[PDB]
């Protein structure tokens, strides 16, 4: 289905950044590093 390709691609692109962050952000040192959470 189209799934509103534009908004779904935003949602995918957020998921990707939020996720690569999540695991890297974790590796950096989650909230202690003073780097934002995925959101
Ligand atoms: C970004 O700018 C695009 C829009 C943005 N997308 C996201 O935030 C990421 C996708 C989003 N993820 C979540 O919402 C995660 C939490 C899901 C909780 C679901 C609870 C039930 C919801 C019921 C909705 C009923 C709707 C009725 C009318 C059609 C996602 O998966 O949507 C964004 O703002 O979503």
């Amino acid at each position: 289905h189209a799934q509103g390709t534009f908004t779904s691609d935003l949602s995918k692109q957020k998921d990707e950044q939020r996720a690569k962050l999540f695991i890297e952000w974790l590796a950096a040192g989650g909230p202690p590093s003073a780097k934002p959470p995925p959101k």
